[PDB]
């Protein structure tokens, strides 16, 4: 985690409510008086240092969204390469516990996104991937369940990787397409 | 003239007043509550219904501005053409006279918008022409008197015209660098 963005984001609002403070008074002169050059041009130069406030603000707004899911990205991520890296089914059943929540929360947040994005390209990749994130946590657990009881069954191995392989796959897509819109 | 803009003008700042404080309110509640899932979308949504209002709005005062312009621009235009096809030394010094004053204003305004387009090329432009009209509007008067007197002189006639043609050049030169930034 890192709040130094919501730190950030706190102050950004400030400015944005100090501006349109400057920019609600220059507006009502202006509208009582508006035939007035100078009161005009103060309505104008009100709003665009209103317009760069609340532009900075929505951009800001955005990369905390977007961080925000990152984080809870990599820890998905370091639990399926622990996952695969178990050696023994005691150690295996306890990382699957400990994984299979931290995949749930950032199914959340991935869908909420997904909703977000504008292009719908991006917004299918955002389920695609988020399905076969779904799906392969499970098995991914089955399968370097296996290799654990048939230590000798280099097919095994190869199908576990390759379950995990296409796993980080889905994870990485699912941060590519958050990061669309 | 036309107010048609004046008008939509000030309907433009109400809208931006209107969001501007349904931006406030929202800016507010989150400032209280910060880690707040739900009071931040709302600061988000208000933001950027505050951004559309204010970027329509700049960009109409814009427009009104330019327009502004090009209606004293128009004036003069007539009145260049006007003082060229006059036939006695009587309307000669009758449309000079009320042509000057029209010729300053338009000077005016003109100087305005240099101030404010932003690349300096353009800037130039606008300089450079305001110079050439503000130099020959007068000759134009003691060339298109001269023909007058001496009306066998095609000579004087097509020296005329030429001042007349790089004149109207400078005006429109002038109405094409008001519209760069």
């Amino acid at each position: 985690e890192s709040q130094f963005l919501k730190e950030e984001l706190v102050v950004a609002v400030e400015d944005v409510r100090k501006q349109g403070d400057l920019m609600k008074s220059a507006a009502g002169e202006f509208a009582d008086d508006p035939c007035s050059s100078v009161k005009r041009g103060n309505m104008v130069r009100a709003a665009r240092a209103l317009l760069s406030a609340v532009t900075r603000l929505l951009i800001l707004a955005d990369m905390a969204d977007v961080y925000k899911l990152l984080v809870q990205l990599k820890v998905v991520e370091d639990g399926i390469l622990k996952l695969r890296n178990a050696g023994n089914e005691q150690d295996l059943g306890i990382q699957y516990k400990a994984l299979k929540p931290e995949v749930d929360k950032l199914n959340i947040m991935a869908a909420k996104r997904q909703q977000e994005l504008k292009d719908v390209g991006n917004r299918d990749q955002m389920a695609a991937a988020r399905g076969i994130l779904q799906k392969n946590v499970p098995i991914l657990y089955t399968a370097s369940q296996a290799c654990l009881q048939h230590p000798d069954v280099a097919a095994y191995k190869a199908n576990r990787d390759l379950i995990y392989k296409q796993l980080q796959q889905a994870v990485t897509g699912i941060s590519n397409a958050a990061q669309a819109t």
